[PDB]
């Protein structure tokens, strides 16, 4: 016969005090984006992108991830 | 026979203290884009994107994440 | 006693020919202007400009200019 | 006694052929214009200019100039 | 007495041709221009400029300039 | 007795032939210009400029300047 046991425990506090965040900025693509294009000859899909793009500004007043995981297997 | 436990425990605490989130800015694509075009011959799929786009400005005034998982298999 | 004479005399054919004027473009102030101010104090006067201003596109089919000019004095 | 003459004389032809004046592009500003400003005191006059500006795009099909002058003084 | 004369003679031809003008582009401020300033003080005049200005693209197809000029003084 | 002649005399033809002019491209200010300033004092006149300015591209598809000049004096 089989007796198994799991007693996982925690307490932990993952912190992040800050007094004062302040004055972030960010300019992608501040420039200037030219495309000129003559006899182009495509036999296959195309994608394009031009310009500004998946510009991302995360500003997590936090920002405190925590991650866990369990497995327990038997055969 | 078989006999099997689980006993998972948390008292975790993720915290994210500001005490004063400021001034954030983002200027994507504050430029000028232009895209010319002659001649061209496809034969297929075409997608195109021009200027701005995808852009995120996520503020999270907490942005705590917490993540668990638990599995437990028998055969 | 005094015996002056003036005899000027001009012809002059000033030309301009073209076949075909074509695809004139002018593109000012494309991008983007931006302009914070704070705690400024003046005491005398101030004039100020933002944007696109004063842009001049001419385009004269001609523009043949001609000038001539003719003094004549006695003391 | 006093004989004075004058025979200014002229035929010219300033000239100017074109077959085909074509495509002509003018992007000024393309770009992006910031201006921040944080105390500042000023105790005289002030101009100031931001953005696009006084940008010509002069084409004369033509542009032929001409000029002349004539002074004829007498004491 | 006095016996003075003045011949000027002129029959010349101030001349350009061209088949084809093309494809003239001008792109100045293609880029980003940025100016900060905090605790300036002035006594006296000010004049700023910020981005594009002031910029020309003459394209005359012709530009054929001609100048003269006659003084004939007596004392 | 005073016997004064003048007989300047001119054919002259001053020429330029182009069979294609093509594809002029001119491109000031294509990179970033950033300017940061503080704690200045200036106890007299300023100026100043910031970016693209005072660009010119002349095509004159003649651009034949022709000049002269005439003077005769008598005491």
């Amino acid at each position: 016969s089989v007796q198994i046991v799991y007693k996982p425990v925690d307490l932990s506090k993952v912190t992040s005090k800050c007094g004062s965040l302040g004055n972030i900025h960010h300019k992608p693509g501040g420039g200037q984006v030219e495309v000129k294009s003559e006899k182009l000859d495509f036999k296959d899909r195309v994608q394009s992108k031009i310009g500004s793009l998946d510009n991302i500004t995360h500003v997590p007043g936090g920002g405190n991830k925590k991650i866990e995981t369990h497995k327990l297997t038997f055969r």
